[PDB]
Parts: C-alpha cells; structure tokens; sequence
C-alpha cells in the first residue's frame, strides 16, 4: 500500500515526463520494413542528448480478444501502407501498482525496437528484454522502461509486452477447450519469433540475440531458455534475480478456473466447458480485480503465492511451452548449451520491507522457521521432527541474535526466493551442459541518488540497502530518474552495467578492459567442481569475490543431505 502523499508526488512526475517526452521528441520520422508491413517510428533524444530511432506498438499476434481469448497467441495480420509506430500502445489489463485501480487493455501484444542508427555499418548485438512484476503487472512504456541508456552503444534494444494475470495464464484440463495455459509465455515465443525474423531491418543481427529479464522476467528469460519452442532462437541468455524453478515461478492452477468465474458472478456447476463460456463472456477489468480474492484458504496455508501464472500443461498442443515441471525441462533443455550470466543484488529481501511493517507478526515465522522447509522436503502438517530439523537449519542460517528481527527476515527471504533456487539451477544444470560458461554477478551498488519506481512500492524512502529490483535504475531511464553528472558514482554505475550487459550480449563474454574499473578483473565462469562460487561484486568498484552468501547457501543445502535426490 502505498501513502496519498506518494500518490500526489507520482501523479505530479507522470505529468512532468509527459512534458519532458515531448521536449525529447524530434520531428525525424523514419519507415522500417517487417514480414507484415511498413512501420513508422520517430527520433528521441534523451536528456543525456543522445538519439536513438523510436518504434513502439509493433504487433507480434492478433490482439487475444473474442474468440481468442485465453488462447495461445496467433500471428498478426499483414497490412499494407504504413503503420504509426510514434507512440505507446496499453499495457496488459493488471492493477496498477500505485494507484490501486484496474489498468490496460486486452489489446497488448505488441513489442517495441531502439536503435541509435536504422542502417548500421555493421549488424548489431540484439538485446530483448522481458519485464517482471510477478506476472501480474508489468509494460513496455519508457516511463518505466527508457532505453535511453542502452542507446549510447551500438545495439538494437526490444521491449515486449505479454498478457498478464488470468488472460495470461488461465489452464483448463478439458482438452476439448484448448486453454492448456501459459498463454503469456507464449506471447513471449510469438515475440522471440518476430524478433528473430524481423531485427535484421532494423540493423539487428539475427545470428547474435540476448534475452534478459529481472524478477519474473528472468523466470521468464529461463522459460524460453527451456521450452523446445524456441530451440536456436536467441544466443545468450542474462537471469537477473530469479529462474524457472524458483518457488514463485509456477504453478498448478487449472482448478482456479472455477474459483474465478464464481468471484465474478457465476451461478453453474464446476466443469470446464460451463466455466470457460462465462468467462469468456467477462469484461476482462472484472477477472484481473477479483484474481487477488481467487486463492483459496488452503493454498494460502500452502504457501501459494500467486492464483495464475506458469504452469506445467495438462495435455499436448502445438504451442504448448511447458510440458514437464521445470527442473525437469533442464535435464533437455537446449539454453543450457547458450552463454548464461545469472545474479542477484546484494539485499533482495529488502523489498518486503513495507510488507513487514504492515505485519510485524510475521518475525514469529522465524521462532521455529518450518514454514520455510522446502515443501517438498516438508510433511504436510509441518510437525515432524525432521520438518523441526530442517527448520532448525534455515533458522541458525539467519537467526543472528537472541531475538529474531525483520532483518533476519528478509535476509530469509533473500535467499528462500532468490539465492537459493540459483544455486539449485547451477548444480542441477550442470548434470546437463556441455561445458557452456555461467558467469555470476552480485549487484551491491547502493543510492538514493538514482532510483525507479519500485522504492516506491517497498515504500523505501530512505532505506539504506541493494533491494531486488534496485539494479533497474542503471539500465533503464524512467520517469523518476534525473540526469546524473558525468563523474557521479551513478553515472558511472549505468556506463559499467549497460557496458557488462552489452559486452556479454556481444561476445558471450562479461568482461572487458574497455570498461571503466574492469581492467584487473579475471572473471572466470562458474565450474562443477566449484565449492565456492565467485561472482563479480559491482560496488563503488568492480571485483571479484566469493559469493558472501555461500556459507548461508550451503546451510541451506545442507537440509537436503538425506534426500539428495531431491535436490
């Protein structure tokens, strides 16, 4: 929740960038060529007085409305003449994250293309970007997604939408309906598809593509690392703060269905065929306000996180993404075989900040920590002596002092979401790659300098600490960013953070003695026979360190000793 004092300030800066992105908007319009006709974008400055060519609204697929929606997405239709792609279409109908009401538009499949130069002297590393926001909220506009910063270099940045919430990730069994799930990943396939046909008429190198994503976005950078459906599409992947087999990234929700369609009014029997046909027949603001109220008192004690999202499918289609849990869509998966850099920043859980002070009863999770086990390592009531154990465990991890405190807490949290579920990745991928590096980094960059929406939402004003999420600032311009000086600690911070990402998105390679600090780095990849892993540690300065969370990783580990198989 967030204070009416935030509010007026937010709604006061959405004003002001508006302005400012007029003041940025030349009057040099260009056409581009793609497989469904002519697009129109438009030259932008930025308040650094680079320039960069502007496309937004470029449609992947049909809008999913009507018959179509719920549905795996379907190929756009070809137009001739020229369409305008000067402005931003909607964002996928959600909620929006300060203002507390329904937003969007079920007309959201679309993707847009930076470039600071549409005719190259040579072809360009391609760099697509796939938001987070838990798979409920999320867009692809510059107030939150600027590429103002990626610009100053010679690559081709993309940033795509998907559908979000139920329209994203509604599952029915019934085979019939063909609603398996994951129609949001699968936007995201549409997208890959497009961008690997079509990046090359804007100066993009199809041969030379890097996905990358933060929080749900680097879960969903993983799903596409996974799923035969996009096998050689793209040649680098980068998973910032997350994958596919964290706890938060998937789940079982073809029962939700009927849950849903009741919150909305309806009056019939739980079967698929009846509970599809009302739905389909919902204003789509009506299911994505109720989706909050869909998970039920029993998968609330079951540690449930999100009522939608990613799933494993039910039955075989031609679009189907996941047809296996994830862990075991690793032991096949053809990204485990691309250049893959994975990292977290340096205090993740920081970002249940407000949470905490909402609820400070939620420090007595830390008496015992058995609602912290790993589920499948739990017994189903969470009595059990060797449940009590493992609790035990994870509760020395991070229990410092004779009192458990809400810093315990979200150090907890760092690792049960983040730290975790990546080194869990690392071993288990390791089964099953041909020696294709990893790279790890560890964002611990701290100021409130430069910041971006997310510190409103943990309400982080003056919090000191690298929450999840802080790391967006120094890659994307948005509108509460200000132009930092040449010499501040900021500004340098987004040269070396663009400049990794570019270098590696280039060459599969993280390091280069062109990056300012770099030079004395000897940043090796992550082995198997690593007991420690080492990361690059971006701070004031860029070094290579042990991983300062290994001892607590390891502690965690160490509760699967005696189900090793499970691990």
């Amino acid at each position: 929740n967030v204070s009416l004092m935030e509010k007026l300030k937010w709604k006061i800066k959405c004003i002001e960038n508006k302005f400012l992105n007029y003041r940025l908007t030349t009057n040099e319009t260009v056409v581009a060529e793609t497989e469904y006709g002519k697009v129109k974008g438009v030259k932008r400055l930025t308040v650094y007085d680079d320039s960069y060519y502007s496309f937004e609204g470029i449609p992947y697929a049909q809008p999913p409305v009507g018959e179509l929606r719920f549905k795996a997405p379907q190929r756009p239709t070809p137009w001739d003449g020229v369409r305008d792609c000067c402005n931003h279409k909607d964002k996928s109908v959600q909620v929006d994250f300060i203002a507390g009401k329904v937003c969007g538009s079920e007309d959201c499949l679309y993707l847009s293309v930076y470039t600071n130069n549409l005719n190259p002297e040579t072809k360009r590393p391609v760099l697509v970007y796939i938001h987070g926001g838990d798979f409920i909220i999320g867009e692809n506009h510059r107030d939150m997604y600027g590429p103002d910063y990626f610009i100053k270099k010679d690559v081709v940045l993309i940033n795509i939408q998907y559908r979000l919430g139920a329209l994203g990730f509604l599952s029915l069994n019934s085979e019939d309906l063909n609603v398996p799930g994951n129609a949001g990943l699968k936007d995201q396939v549409m997208a890959l598809r497009w961008i690997k046909n079509n990046c090359a008429n804007f100066g993009g190198n199809p041969d030379n593509i890097t996905v990358f994503g933060e929080s749900a976005g680097a879960a969903s950078t993983h799903y596409m690392m996974l799923t035969e459906q996009t096998r050689g599409l793209f040649h680098r992947g980068i998973l910032m703060s997350g994958n596919a087999i964290c706890p938060w990234a998937n789940t079982q929700c073809q029962h939700r269905a009927f849950t849903l369609a009741k919150l909305a009014g309806y009056k019939g029997e739980d079967n698929d065929k009846d509970v599809l046909e009302f739905l389909m027949k919902a204003k789509p603001q009506d299911l994505i306000k109720l989706e909050e109220k869909v998970l039920t008192l029993e998968e609330r004690t079951n540690m449930v996180v999100f009522p939608f999202g990613p799933t494993v499918e039910p039955y075989q289609t031609a679009d189907c993404v996941l047809p296996k849990h994830p862990r075991e869509m690793v032991k096949t998966a053809w990204g485990n075989s691309i250049p893959t850099m994975m990292g977290n920043t340096s205090y993740e859980g920081l970002f249940f900040t407000s949470i905490l002070k909402q609820m400070p009863m939620l420090v007595k999770e830390l008496e015992t920590c058995v609602n912290f086990v790993p589920s499948e390592l739990a017994d189903a009531e969470r009595t059990a002596p060797e449940t009590l154990e493992m609790g035990a465990k994870i509760k020395k991890a991070h229990v410092t002092g004779e009192t458990p405190t809400a810093d315990n807490f979200m150090d907890l949290c760092s690792h049960i979401y983040f730290w975790f579920p990546m080194h869990r990745l690392l071993q288990l991928r390791f089964n099953h790659t041909s020696g294709t590096p990893v790279y790890l980094y560890r964002f611990d960059f701290d100021s409130e300098d430069l910041i971006n929406p997310y510190r409103i939402m943990r309400s982080g004003r003056g919090v000191k600490g690298v929450s999840h999420a802080d790391e967006l600032s120094y890659f994307f311009w948005n509108q509460l960013a200000k132009r930092m000086p040449k010499e501040s600690r900021e500004y340098k911070t987004i040269e070396r953070m663009t400049g990794i990402w570019i270098q590696f998105a280039t060459t599969g390679n993280p390091y280069s003695n062109e990056i300012e600090g770099m030079e004395n780095v000897s940043w090796d990849p992550i082995k198997k026979s690593d007991e420690v892993y080492k990361c690059l540690n971006i701070s004031d300065e860029l070094k290579m360190i042990d991983v300062p969370e290994m001892d607590k990783i390891k502690q965690w580990e160490s509760m699967f000793e005696k189900h090793r198989d499970l691990f």
